[PDB]
């Protein structure tokens, strides 16, 4: 009812907003990793109102985030980069063709791509963040590895028990 769901787009993006502020290191040794459940409301936005929307919600709950956490601006535009690709690839995915097997399929593809484009993405800027050498990225590979491939997998499964519980 385009009034309707405008709203719901816009209290969604305020609802990941808010719980990005519960976020923790979980990686001592890469501390700057933090993991928040703000993509749930992104990736269940995405699969009810399309990939572009999933997209959007990301994108302006991390500008607002960043509005009143104005200090990370490296490590916002990371976590908005990285996160509209996890819900635009999911939500491809169970796109076209909706069905359930089609929503792990996109879900276990999308925690893939986002893992390895952190890591491609992280190989040119964690030199430049900490202005350390490229050995510096290699100490941090495994953790950049493990933080991102649990990070969106447990944003998949944690949606997922929310898609079946309908
Ligand atoms: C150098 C750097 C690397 C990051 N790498 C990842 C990442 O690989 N995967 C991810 O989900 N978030 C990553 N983040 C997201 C991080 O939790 C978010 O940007 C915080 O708000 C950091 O200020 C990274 C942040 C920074 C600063
Ligand atoms: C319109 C139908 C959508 C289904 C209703 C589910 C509402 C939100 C999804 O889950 C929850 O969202 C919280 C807020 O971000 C998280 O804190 C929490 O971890 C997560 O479990
Ligand atoms: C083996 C000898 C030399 C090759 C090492 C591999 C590549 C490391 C590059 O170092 C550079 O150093 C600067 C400050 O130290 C950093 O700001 C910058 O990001 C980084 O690009």
């Amino acid at each position: 009812s385009s009034i309707k769901k405008i709203s719901f787009v816009g209290i969604f993006s305020a609802l990941a907003t808010l719980v990005m502020f519960l976020e923790f290191p979980i990686f001592p040794q890469a501390s700057f990793l933090k993991y928040d459940p703000s993509e749930i409301p992104a990736l269940i936005v995405s699969f009810l109102l399309g990939p572009g929307v999933g997209m959007f919600v990301v994108l302006v709950k991390d500008i607002l985030f960043f509005l009143m956490k104005s200090g990370d601006p490296v490590g916002i535009a990371m976590n908005a980069v990285l996160g509209m690709s996890f819900v635009g690839i999911a939500g491809l995915i169970y796109h076209r063709n909706k069905s359930r097997a089609t929503a792990i399929k996109g879900m276990i593809v999308a925690t893939l791509f986002a893992t390895a484009f952190a890591l491609g993405l992280n190989a040119l800027i964690v030199p430049l963040y900490f202005e350390a050498p490229f050995e510096l990225y290699l100490k941090f590979f495994p953790f950049i590895l493990a933080f991102n491939l649990v990070k969106f997998g447990i944003d998949s499964v944690v949606t997922f028990f929310v898609y079946k519980k309908v």
